[PDB]
């Protein structure tokens, strides 16, 4: 079967991270939408204009709003993208056939929205040469960050080709986890986010979202299905593009 | 020998077009700077804020200004990038060891700055699905454009892989040729732009900058050296990356 996949990049990234997977999925006959979230990729806004992970998710929410009644999509979020999925699911759960997590954070409904992010920072506290800054938006101090080139090379694009790593150095922009904002955000709901089918995809060779973290997430909030990809790195859509496409095809044939 | 190469993308593009060539040149021991011109790539400005090809060239001029006395670079401009080279050469000719034109427009000093652009539009008048718009800046009506996806696929990235073409669809932004502005701009000077060494690189398989146009340019303003790359397409830095690196190495060993 064919599905309409909506690819969601992580913070400091953009639609460009999906430049290898998008055409491959289309070669299988699928419809693919790869969005640039707020202040990401070639979006015109700067991060200082964004005050929360919800505002950051605007392009995704706006896209879902534009879907005609009856049309459902399969969301695919990488790394921090799982948070955008949860936010979108609490507004448009009826338009989501399923959500696929790609070496992604997996929010739950029993703890605060920052729960898995707080855990991530415990497991991976040293972001190496990554730099930080602060800005104020809507009366709140937000911590922004710019991914360090060494962190990118060693922990995120560990086994990616030099031409892919180059794109990361050229295109990654300043962003934010909005951690303190997430901590005070209302909990994700059981009726919305909690109701959607969730497929968790990961590799134990991820050098930032370490096994301890990902296995912890799986036990914390049981996914409907788990796929473990052998080898690769954090950016499986680059190092294991084919394997990811095969998995997404199976998801398309399973949930509609 | 090693050189410091400054790669200059064309309109509607950004530093990202050089994502394959930059690491290859560095693998040869060179220093490489790939800039995002105004309102290009991840630059924060929008095209409506830019009123001329000179303003558009700001990042390049600012970069050259930052070079300490005695430091020279080799400029490499693709497609419309030759115009940024001419503009920069009339301000910092002493900092330019040489300029390499990559399937690029080659301005001269005997005719108005729009001369080769006017000729290009004669040779290639149909930009297919490319869309146009107008905006006003500093009392002048500027014609902006957004490269059509079919034009990108068939004439610019003709033989590029699907993953490279995907990047183009995801990252190309609205831009402008500032043709009418160039037409009224003071002529490029013989003392500045005219004094620098110029190396012209091209392929007769270019599907937009057709042989008639490129051979016309070579006869109009004789380059110091001409390199003809066999095969490939308009984006030689993607389809013939290795060949381009080899040529640039020879240039580095010839001009300093």
């Amino acid at each position: 079967a064919f599905a309409h996949f909506v690819l969601i990049h992580t913070i400091c990234h953009g639609a460009w991270i999906w430049h290898k997977l998008k055409p491959l999925l289309e070669a299988l006959g699928h419809k693919v939408t790869a969005l640039d979230l707020a202040a990401s990729g070639v979006d015109p806004r700067q991060i200082e204009e964004i005050g929360s992970f919800d505002e950051y998710s605007e392009p995704l929410l706006t896209f879902l709003e534009a879907l005609p009644p009856g049309e459902k999509v399969i969301l695919v979020g990488e790394s921090c993208g799982g948070l955008n999925i949860a936010i979108a699911a609490d507004k448009y759960c009826e338009k989501i056939a399923a959500a696929v997590f790609h070496n992604s954070v997996l929010p739950d409904t029993e703890h605060c929205p920052s729960y898995v992010v707080d855990k991530l920072m415990e497991v991976f506290p040293d972001w190496k040469d990554t730099t930080y800054f602060t800005y104020t938006k809507d009366g709140k101090e937000i911590t922004g960050l710019k991914l360090g080139f060494t962190l990118l090379r060693e922990n995120l694009y560990t086994l990616c080709g030099p031409e892919e790593y180059e794109l990361a150095k050229m295109l990654t922009r300043k962003g934010s986890l909005f951690q303190n904002i997430l901590a005070k955000r209302p909990f994700f709901t059981k009726e919305g986010y909690g109701s959607i089918k969730k497929i968790y995809v990961w590799t134990d060779q991820d050098e930032i979202f370490l096994p301890e973290f990902q296995l912890w997430q799986i036990e914390n909030y049981k996914p409907d299905k788990v796929y473990k990809v052998e080898g690769g790195d954090h950016k499986l859509q680059l190092t294991k593009t084919k394997e990811i496409a095969e998995i997404l095809q199976e998801v398309a044939d399973t949930y509609n």
